[PDB]
Order: structure tokens, then C-alpha cells, then sequence
């Protein structure tokens, strides 16, 4: 019963065992503080380009797999209103550079869970039945129920999607990788704040045979989605 | 305070350095990442690259168990048995030809116990420094290496090791998730590609030093209290 | 510099360095399905006065750490609603004795996280600037950031109180001494479905030269709190 | 193609998929220090023949699930020689009662890896195929990579087995549960410092409809293993 989507440097999954009851989209981090005006990447006086660029590339594989039943997670980026799960490292480079976690911006509170800048871009909201994952460092799985969740639900293959790919995406991605999962890396789903960062993000996951996993795009998942 | 000139920041942000709470991790000096005969060498990389490294990395470590640092080694490998062992991880590697388990002329490709896995004998570990064995790229997952960081009350870390893209990259990922104060020193990694060595870099430095600051091994030494 | 609490089968915490900056109370899981009327702990036919009678001690312990500045933690055991973070095998244990998470109830829908059930008692009520930790397990660490926090806290103490003795607070414990923190269990703060097991649990600690940390009381911790 | 496990409170495993390539043991600390003379326990003046009594029925369901080509897994509780991993109190608590964690005995250096006291007893000796946690706490599951290789096993079920009861076998079994893995307690493969207390810790398993899983013994396992 073996499905392969074209992928380099594999056909992923490696072991053609795609199916909606093992299989989930990540969405990471696709939140106004990370791709819209006012929020702390803006802030820091990145691109905005580079970071909606993956927006619908994204809507497209979103609505394809929540057609077919699959598995849909999204992560937000972001702590607590009292900032006890806010590393003092973390906001000490963030307020050195102007765009200070848990400072008052135009989106509200930069970073900071219940503001509106934190919140998902309206284009990817979540819909009932679809797990969101609150993190307080760039890997879904530090800090998180994340695993717990993945193990209860059998999900053996990772899609990633989302921002930025060499911090957040590359993170949840090496994490995943690391404890056994099988991730696919799409390419046009994913930007960053350099995009010779995003290029090489993307270059490192094919190394040794597909170190980390696999690379393909959005159209080629849609092609080939059982 | 004291602190090493780095870009993009001078590190440790607070100037809090001292032997008491900051330790070198040299990540997975192996002759399988590094050697001829190994993993690495069996993909067909170019071993100069992975080994430039060795030498800086040799004087750091000088330096700092001269000066009563903390010191941590890490080895990528797996037990005999391989029930560490992702079945992806496996059959990637041997897709390629360099099976992880597989006998090669280094012994059975990073299988712990096996020549080729052991710690070069240049940045061989002495008593009284930590070895983590892990199974994975990052050195917290599925090791003991934050309990022995929080015993020892260990808040910034200096890496080093090889590949910078992978393990060094994605260790210092995970140790900057969780609060450790980390400098990436430049001269002391390498990987099998050098735009993405370069690249990983140029990742730490983004946002005002995300995931800490970059210097190299003749700064930190000069300045090293 | 030096603290100590009476206790037994040490003085604790065993080094003294007992401050307000690297300690913190934690109350695990007084919430109305653990010991109130209508809820999980009610449904199975358990005695609730023996998860009761912890309430007043404990109040009394909150009320003098929050006058001397101490870190305050709370937990609530519970699940997301759309239950992805419900293992199986928890779930149907649950349900064949009659008291099934997510199934509704005179508080709603069993330990399921927003219903009124599952929300922390009044009494003990946190109040802003004391961390709430939500867990889909007994133990507070498993798929929580509660180590994270607590290590931005810089915290090296923890007291613990709460419900059940034997479960919640027991596994907490044991999570938190295996990962080096220095654990005080105040005996007449929590309180168990069985009161041999909440006996037992408390002893379980003092084994070996105090196994798991040591045992006080709230009156003990009262008088000596700096 | 269900198969059940006599056990209580709920025949085992709750779902009857009870098979060799999802079900593993776990043998924990079956180790000179804790109950051998001249090791840790028998430093401290516990009661030997309460540690030693679950030896030979562990043969037994160790042989009988060998000869099935169970998953068979031990674990070994230790400190590195550096001591980098020993928590400070730990190690006080140990020296306060004469029985100091890296201080020399004789049967070596006590609970320090690669001396013999603290070696697994050549009576429950692993053979080449059989996973070794070695963990520096009493949760087998903390600061080890046992999660990992049950995940990449795929295993659903865990029989647990060796010492203590109400220590590391009760701390590990608390881990596993929480995380969704369905465990066995086998009551004559486990011992304890203190009867009282290695009763108590099986009849917290029963509790809430099986809070941790279920209670069985070996022959009862022996006679209906698969
Ligand atoms: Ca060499
Ligand atoms: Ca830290
Ligand atoms: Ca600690």
C-alpha cells in the first residue's frame, strides 16, 4: 500500500508508508509577529517579503490535507504574560535590537501569548479537531506536549511549513528528526529573514542521503497526496 | 565582568564567565565524522574540511583545563544492538553506502565500541570530563547532558566540533531553547559542505544573536579568565 | 546565611540555602474534579473529606509564602478539549469505572481544560504572578514547561502540597529529586483516595536517609519560613 | 486476535493487542548495590532477602519471554567516575547515613559506573540484543534515552519487574504511564527497603480503575504469555 511524493534527495516518505492516519502538517509560526507589519520581525527591519512569500503556497497544502483527513498541527512562538518561560538571554538580544519581548509595539506585547500580534495570520487559522502548540523556544518539541501528542495519535511522517526555516522550521525539524520521525521539508512553504539562510536551511536537510530528512514543494505534495 | 569579542555581541551577554558555571562541549571528534575509513569518508566528503578544526580545537581545550573549565565530549553512535537506532536514520545511510551498523574498514559504521566511533586520539578525553553517547544530532535528546549541565550550574556553554551544520548547530539549537548562554567559535568546526558551515554561522548572528554570538579560538584564549 | 525547616528525616533543605529567590511552593492539582462534589475523584465513590482536609494547611502555607515573597506554582491536571493530549489507555480506565475524561458531568466534561470542574478550588485560587502549569499527567514535568521555567526562576527548592498524595504530588516529586531539586513534602497538605496510600507515600520519602527530599508539616513550615 | 493477562484491577493489557514485537521487559536495577552484600542497600542495614526474593521469579518470566522474542530491556542506576551527573543532595543524603554514592566499599566505589558493586547480577545477566538504560536518577525515563528506543521499537506495553518497588521501579512505571504506555506490574518480581511500603506502592497501581496500569504476578504471566 506504498505512496511516495517526489522528493530530493528521496521519495518520502522513505518507506512509502504515507497515509492520513500517520501523517501530519506543521505549520509553524506563521503569526503576524513573525510575517506582518508592526510585529517584531518587522521590527527588526527584516524583508516581510521573504516571510509571506510561503503564505499561500501554504493555504494550498493546508486545504488539500485537511480534504483528505490528515493530521493538522500549527505552533505559535511566544510566553507567557508573567514571562517566567522567557530565558533572559532571549530578551536581553531582543530589547538590545528594539523589537523587546513582552514591549508594548503597534500588535501589542511583542511575543507574548493573548496579544494580537502573537496570534496566527488570519489565511492559516486553525479549525476545530487541529492541535496548536505553544512554545516557548524555536523547537516545537522544548517545553511542549508536542511528542505526547505526536505518540497518542500514532504519526509517524512530519510535513514542515511555515517561518522562519533556518530558525523555527530548522529546529522543529532536527528535533523531529532526532527522536525518529519522517519529515518533509517543502521548500516554497517556508522563508526567512536572509534568503541565502532559507537556501542553505533547505541544502543542509539532503546532505548524507537526506540527513534530516527530505526536500519537495507544494505542488509536487499536492500531485502525489493519497 | 569578563568577555570574548564577538560577533554580534561580546559573549557572555551579562559578562558572567567564569570556570565555575561555563563549559567547552568538543562535539562528536570522531573518526567516523572525521577520519579516513569512517561515515563521513564512506559518502565520498572532503576529510580536510572536517578535520581544519582539529588543531584550534586543541588549543582551546588546552586553555581551558589550564584554567579549571568544565570540559564535555560527545559521540554520535548507537548501541550494538541498534534499538537506539531510527529506522529512517539506518536506512539512509545505507542508501548511500555507509550503513550506520555496517562493517567497514573502522569497524562497524557508528556503532559504539567500535574503533572508528571512538574520540580522536588528539582531543581524547582525560578524567574528570563528561562524555555524552547519544543516538541523535542534538546532544540533549535522549542524553543526560542537562542533568549534568544543571548540577554543575552551568550557564553558557562554548561549542565546538564537527559538522557545524548538524550536530554543533542543532546542539547549540537546543541549548539556547533552554535558557544556556552559548558562542559558536568558527575556526573549531567544519562540515561537508562549506557554504552550509559558513551558513550555519550567519544563523546564529541574525536578530541580534539568536541563538548566542560566533567567535574564534585565538580570542577566546586570549581573553579566556 | 543558613535555614532550616524541622523536618524529618532531615532538616531541610538539606544545605540551607533556603530563600525566597530559589524557592517556590507548588500546589498540585487542587482542583473541584480532585476534590469537590460532581466531579472525576466524586464519580469513582472515593471519600472526598480525606482530599479535603489538606484545603485549610495549605491555605494557611500559601498565604505566608505569598506574604514573604516566595515563587508560587500551581498545576491543573487536565486535558485539551479536542483530547489529543489524552494517552488511551488513561482515557478508557476512566470510562469502565464510570468517571470518563472528556464524558460530561455535574461540572462538565471530566478533567477537560475550561470546564468548571477542572478549575483550581477558590480557596486556593492563584493570583497574578504565580505560574500555572497545565498537564496531561500526574507528574507536573512530563510534557510541561515547568523544568524550563523553573530553571529561568533559578529555582533549587520546591515544597510541595496538594492532592492526590500517592499520585499528582508523588510522581512530581520524584520527577523533580530525580533532576536534582531539593523537595519538602508538607504531610498534613495533601491527601489521598486511600489514607494508608497517602501514609505510605509520605514514608516512601524518608527511606534511605531521605530518599525523595523530607517531610514537615504546615505548622513546622510556618514558624521557620525566613 | 486479543490475549489477556490475568491481572487486577483489569486484565492486561487494557486492549488485549498483546504481542512480542509491541511488548517489552523491564528489568530495573537488578544490580549488586541493591541487593547484594557489601553494596549500597546493605550499607544502609536493609533487609537483604526483601531485594533478593525477586530473583527467581524474574527468571522465569525473563526466560519465558526470551524464548518468545519479547523486547527484553534492563536498566542499571549509576553515577559517570567524574560524578557530573550525582545531584549534590543526592549524594549528602547518601554520605549522612554511611552509604556515600562514589565512596569506596567493598564492592567498589558505590552506585559509580564500572565498579562491581554496581554491575547487574550475573544471575539476571543481559545477553547481546538487550537494551541497557544506564541512568543517573531512579525514573528510567529521565536523563536517559529509554523513551527513544521504545518509540523507534514501536512498543506499546511494558512488563516491569525488578528494584525498588516503591523507588525506581514505581518512579518508572509513573514515567511510562504518563507518557501513554501500558504497563504490568508483576508483584513477585519486585522488593523493596520496607514490605509495608512495596505493598503500598502495588496498591497504588490499583487505584481509580488501575491509575498506572495493573498488578499481576509471573506465573500468572508465564501461563498466558503469547
Ligand atoms: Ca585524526
Ligand atoms: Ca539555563
Ligand atoms: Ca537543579
Amino acid at each position: 500500500n506504498r505512496h511516495f511524493i517526489d522528493a530530493d534527495p528521496y521519495p518520502w516518505p522513505y518507506n512509502g508508508a504515507l497515509r492520513p492516519d500517520n501523517t501530519a502538517l506543521i505549520i509553524i509560526d506563521m503569526q503576524t509577529d513573525f510575517c506582518g507589519k508592526g510585529g517584531y520581525v518587522d521590527h527588526m527591519g527584516y524583508d516581510l517579503s521573504l516571510v509571506q512569500a510561503p503564505i499561500e503556497p501554504i493555504k494550498r497544502v493546508l486545504a488539500a490535507m485537511r480534504a483528505k483527513g490528515y493530521h493538522i498541527i500549527h505552533t505559535r512562538e511566544g510566553h507567557r504574560p508573567d514571562l517566567a518561560d522567557l530565558p533572559a538571554n532571549k530578551r536581553w538580544r531582543s530589547q538590545r535590537i528594539g523589537a523587546g519581548i513582552g514591549d508594548p509595539g503597534p500588535c501589542g506585547r511583542i511575543l507574548t501569548r493573548g496579544e494580537p500580534g502573537w496570534d496566527i495570520i488570519p489565511e492559516l487559522y486553525p479549525i476545530e479537531g487541529e492541535t496548536i502548540i505553544d512554545k516557548p523556544g524555536k523547537g516545537s518539541f522544548c517545553a511542549t506536549d508536542l511528542e505526547l501528542v505526536l505518540n497518542q495519535k500514532r504519526i509517524e511522517n512530519i510535513i514542515l511549513t511555515g517561518i522562519t526555516t533556518d530558525v523555527s522550521v530548522s529546529t522543529t525539524m532536527r528535533e523531529a528528526n532526532d527522536r525518529g520521525y519522517e519529515c518533509l521539508l517543502l521548500e516554497d512553504c517556508c522563508g526567512a529573514t536572509d534568503y541565502g539562510n532559507h537556501l542553505a536551511a533547505i541544502k543542509m536537510v539532503k546532505m548524507q542521503g537526506g540527513v534530516f530528512g527530505s526536500v519537495s514543494n507544494s505542488a509536487a505534495l499536492v500531485e502525489a497526496l493519497p
